[PDB]
């Protein structure tokens, strides 16, 4: 049934639109709005721990939007809670990292952060320059594809719905969702004459390794300087915080 796959594309893109935080038109319109040298120095002089508090708050919010995205994916709520948590634990921050490329400007290597665009030197006080550089580099590689909003929506749905995640109890049910999302993505790329991006997408293991380094650093900061989380998803919170 072709209309079932067309309906799936529509529903995935709708969930993405309802959870994507900033509209692409707003991000693009703000590209000329760049932090001044005075404003960059103000961020660099902030305590590591204040920048950590700010970034942790932004990342928690971003994860929560990804959870809402997943909750609206067809069939996700029909998975058992164990498998929902397995998939979100493994993939929600990977989706956050992919979503960042929308807010990245490859021409001056800046990201939209707290209302204006700034380079990675904005984050100097965190003392994480290698991680920050890796995140910027990863956003650069995606942004060069000119990833469309529907491409991000369908691709990030597949980042989440991955039947190979260790620990799933109902692997056949996740497989069925994955196959339908794969078909939705590939059908959409053919319709829009964008199958050329398939060979240019991040290779196997690159997003995994970047996310692993990223979450490891967040866990170190949270151990040294715990933040208060506006916790909305107790089963997921319990897996990440201790
Ligand atoms: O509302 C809720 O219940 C809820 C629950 C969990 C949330 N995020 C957990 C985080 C964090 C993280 C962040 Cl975002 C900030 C500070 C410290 C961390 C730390 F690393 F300590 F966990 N990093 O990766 C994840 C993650 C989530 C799914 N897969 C990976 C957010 C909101």
């Amino acid at each position: 049934s072709l209309t079932e796959i067309e309906h799936l594309v529509q529903s995935v893109c709708k969930s993405y639109r309802e959870t994507c935080q900033l509209r692409l038109e707003d991000l693009l319109r703000q590209r000329s709005n760049i932090f001044s040298r005075e404003e960059v120095t103000g961020y660099q002089r902030k305590s590591m721990w204040e920048m950590w508090e700010r970034c942790a708050h932004h990342l928690t919010e971003a994860i929560q939007y990804v959870v809402e995205f997943a909750k609206r994916l067809s069939g996700f709520m029909e998975l058992c809670q164990n498998d929902q948590i397995v998939l979100l634990k493994a993939g929600a921050m990977e989706v956050v990292l992919v979503r960042m490329c929308r807010a990245y400007n490859a021409d001056n290597r800046t990201v939209f952060f707290e209302g204006k665009y700034g380079g990675m030197e904005l984050f100097r006080a965190l003392g994480c320059s290698e991680l920050i550089s890796s995140i910027f580099d990863f956003s650069h590689s995606l942004s060069a594809l000119h990833f469309s909003e529907d491409e991000i929506a369908l691709y990030t749905a597949l980042v989440l719905i991955n039947a190979h995640r260790p620990g799933l109890q109902e692997k056949r049910k996740v497989e069925q969702l994955q196959y339908n999302l794969e078909l939705a993505f590939h059908h959409h790329l053919h319709k829009t004459h964008r199958q050329s991006i398939l060979a240019k997408l991040p290779p196997k293991g690159k997003l995994r390794s970047l996310c692993s380094q990223h979450v490891e650093r967040l866990q170190i900061f949270q151990h040294l300087h715990p933040i208060v989380v506006q916790a909305a998803f107790p089963p997921l919170y319990k897996e990440l915080f201790s």
